[PDB]
């Protein structure tokens, strides 16, 4: 079994797609192993670049294919090189930009946290072993973080493991285990932007909707609610169109639904106070009571939301 | 007739396009057959990867081209390999990402269910038979389902068949039947998100629209109706822009049309009650009757919608 | 002149682009001609697939290039094969997906009808003739039609013709006529969806806008119009954003403009009735007259729209 | 200096990108020059197509690369051919689809006019001269123009010139002038659609906004303005989202700004008339005066806009 | 160490992507060095174009690969050429369009300024030195600037430097320093468009919101605020949808949030003035005081924003 040492340099993780749970990773991949020694020009290591690489493979050079397991579509490989050492060492180095898949739960949207993973595995060989994996995710940790959209927490975690494929041929007596390198980078979303421009105004609207009870007439109370109703519909549209697209109910989507309910409940109470008492009494002890209670009931339900 | 065994590993089915009735399928395809025995290095099976494969084809190796019948544009094939066995067996294995087509009826949008199908067929040979198809759609069934957008019902069903092409040449006396593998995966859309964030507020708005009859004056009743009218127009826009795009009337689209009608009918009744009675009587037995009847008429019509 | 028989199988016509007047066509293309006889393996027809085809062309095999005249960008060709017959026949078969152009007038948008055309022509040869064209547009005609977006009317029409290119070289004495195959498929748009979810609510709003005349006060009449004004602005936005994009005025766009005018004319009449009569008379014989007349004037102008 | 005669057939100019000032050009390019005579099959001109062309170049055939100077990314070339004449003539013909750049001023958006240009230049040779350029922009001039989005004014203008590159090597004593072909096609946008569906309603809204002065009460006058304000905000959104995107203020954008100002100026006058006169007088000679003057002040300022 | 002279011609910098902090660069790259002398046809420098270049590399020609460090995906290279001089000089020249990455802070959006940078580095050699970098950013400086979206300030800055890579192999005793060319072009965004069509109406709306205090009744004051509330929600949507997309709070977003706060504070003051005084007094000295003070308080807070 050939010992393969890999190194993955991650330049940038960007372009997260919430609809398809994917993310882009730009960087380099280096893999080193030792083969039979070789006569090189003079005796310095020989450099073979791009189109010249397949010329060496056609003459018999063994270059194993390593596949990104969780990639989404063939990645864009930039420059690639082979470094052929006279003592037998071989170093493959290539620039790449690829889109990778991982299970991503966005339910607690503004305050959610995700981990971006890479999964590397040889495409055809089980008799060849990944010896050690070093990733160099040397993007900043203390340069721009409050300004940046995602907060990387710690240095990336690595784990070389062995994957057992059962459904295989019938001629392999026991060779159905492959070496898989797994890189993981944990990150937390910076909610600053979504707090100020989305959650804050949504609170301001939800709060100010309760000021309908400070209207004197019943006609004033009920008719204004329909203008508040339209405002929440507008704000829900503004929220869903500008924020990333999701077929899942987010924290903000609960806040939106809560606002929807708060207005509908107000309409019920406003009509209730009118027609609850005999002979047209307006239950003024209700309008004034919920004038402060209605704000409190929402805050109590919000805490049980975090139950 | 050559016996070819295929195996299709489905990693992920995603990216449904409602406008073009397409869907993306990432996974692997394996095909195995037995040919004339062959001298391999030593005597272990030889592995030929990617660019090296066409070198073997130029020297005479027979590798049939299998076409995805229902594919939408040439798919993106990642790494590919040939496993050449000394006794004659040949195993082709390739990673692919492709877009596939099938008839998809989205009319009952939030609660609809679809089946994703693959159709495999040799491109040039009828004297070569697909012997058995095993698909490994080992995506979860009981890990994430309530969180996931689609619910896979069962393991994929397959069907190898023979397709008769009539319009052909004139030199084939009887050989116009091709082996077609057909894989089918049934799935049900998870309506959780669309119920809470779309159907529920639409109900709350439609319901609260009936509270126009609880206004005392006629001027209050008619003018408020026009503000409710704007809200339904606003909500239909929010609905059509955020939800997947469709040139077909969906369940939600019927609910939207229903809200449109409920408001217009209210305006008729509101105006009717004013000018229906002689000498300016306001038919107060109507406003109060439909105050509860108008909500009920909508519920009765909704049940005949499910007829 | 070489006799070339073509056959075009049309799997699917989809993805009409109203902004660029284009549409996608998936299917196969077959071309057959007879050349000098040939020694084949044994004596069965030889099959040459994909990358192996250019190998035969480099050894001298004459394979003419057929260009889609009205294609938009080089089309995506899937699998391709050559079938070489010993008696001299040669059959080229290839799967393709391409985007094609044709003049498409969408002015009567919901009820418009278009025809999708293909135009085939050899790229370099005029001394080579397309002998007969058979298209197999065996998409359904009586399976799904009311559910489908477009209605195909009849079997596709074909026409081989001769195109005269004048601006050419100076060395051709008379050879400037090329063989062109022209396929035409006529189709009518299914207006069901646009009627119910777009045309119907637009009528309901336009109609209900006239109910402003049933308000008793003049202040009620004028102020309500401005809320109705906003509703038409809102509905025009919803219409233009969801419906296909066009730099041309459609039937719906005329209906929208009509709604704009109906409201502006209402504001004129409402203000006119106030200040038309001496000493502050409110011309109540106008408000009630146009209470019914204003709806009729719209219907009369709508019929002259179809003039 | 080799004499190269080019001819550019322009099939369609479409896909104007206002954000990036680009446009797509589909058509053919032909280039002819005379070289050393050649032994051809028999003695008829030889046709070399697509993949076969580079075979002749590897054997020594001189085929110069002509670059589209103003192209945006490598263009999509369809079929290409070489016609090798026995007397030495060589004719290169190729189908192409490319995106081209030019400075485009969209400030007078609905009524603007642009010119689409192509710039052709050899990539490596200054000792080779473009002898004459004939373009065949035989798209219609009198077939569909009122229906079409753009109006082509005349046949395209050509200009072969010499471009002086100063910053070059140090070994060229005087050879730093290159032959550049420049094609120009002038076009005027058909404003019919934008007039009816955008400019017309914006006028109606701006006009109808002035009808606020016909309200009797002061409370009626001020409150309605905010509904008209919302209408202009709504209409500004509808305008910017559907119309092509631009980081420049257009004619329509000025009309929008004008509507914003008309309403804001109205609010000032409405509040001014209330509190301008001593003892609470409502300056009724103002409300009625600007009832007609405010429309005129807008019309007077609009004519100074065309100053 | 080989001396390599590069020259970078920048035709156009366009397509800034605010979400991914990228920008497109179209232009040419020229690189010159001197090698062992060479026998050329006759003795003039030989020109080798495109596909013919790799033929010389297969025969042994050394052409080093230079990589754009900050590129986002492999760039699109148009025509490329080699100029082989008899005395040993070699000139590589290629057209390219590429997407490049750099840290871009858009927080002060309308008035922000950015710098577009390129970073060039050899892919495999440290024993080869970039001798001098000359960029020709000969885009206009005094032709169109007020009309153009970006303002280039000065001639582009260059800096050849040495980058120390630590994490490397174990066989290099001291050779881990690479030559990096860094080009920088400073640019300031032209805020003209965003001022007139976005900042100005936002001011007009924010200002006119203060006119709620000039209403006489309390019911008029509170109900109108909710219509003003909806207008800001609409305008926030229009702002975020049309302006470039950003997960960061911009100057406009602060102006938007300020408008949100201004209205909510008014609702508090409007309700405060009602219920602050004993026995139902309406604190008319507040409504009139903040009638002018509320405008001033916003202006006072706005200057401390620029603190």
């Amino acid at each position: 079994p050939v010992d393969v040492s890999v190194s993955i340099f991650i330049n940038k993780i960007y372009g997260v797609n919430t609809l398809e749970q994917t993310y882009k990773v730009d960087g380099y991949i280096v893999a080193q192993w030792t083969g039979k020694p070789r006569k090189t020009p003079g005796d310095k290591p020989l450099i073979v670049e791009n189109t010249q690489i397949e010329r060496w493979i056609n003459n018999g050079l063994w270059v194993p294919a390593l596949e990104f397991i969780n990639v989404v579509g063939s990645p864009d490989t930039g420059n690639k090189r082979l470094m052929l050492f006279p003592d037998g060492r071989v170093i493959y180095n290539a620039r790449f930009l690829g889109s990778f898949s991982n299970d991503m739960d966005f339910r607690l949207f503004p305050f959610d946290r995700q981990q971006f993973v890479l999964e590397l595995e040889p495409f055809s060989y089980n008799n060849q072993q990944l010896r050690f994996s070093d990733i160099q995710v040397y993007t900043e940790n203390i340069d721009n973080e409050e300004i940046d959209e995602w907060w990387i927490r710690g240095k990336a975690s690595t784990h070389i493991s062995d994957i057992r494929y059962d459904h295989l041929s019938s001629v392999q007596p026991n060779q159905n285990e492959f070496s898989r390198i797994t890189v993981r980078i944990d990150a937390v979303r910076n909610p600053s932007y979504y707090l100020w421009s989305f959650i804050l105004p949504l609170g301001l609207i939800i709060a100010a909707s309760w000021s309908v009870f400070w209207l004197e007439s019943f006609s004033e109370r009920l008719q204004t609610s329909f203008t508040l109703m339209l405002t929440v519909v507008a704000y829900a549209f503004y929220t869903s169109n500008i924020l990333p697209r999701l077929p899942a109910t987010t924290v903000i989507d609960q806040m939106i639904i809560a606002g929807y309910g708060s207005i509908f409940a107000a309409i019920l109470l406003i009509i209730f106070a009118h027609h609850r008492q005999a002979n047209g009494v307006e239950d003024d002890l209700l309008i004034q009571r919920c004038r402060l209670a209605f704000p409190l009931g929402f805050l109590a339900i919000g805490c049980v939301l975090v139950i």
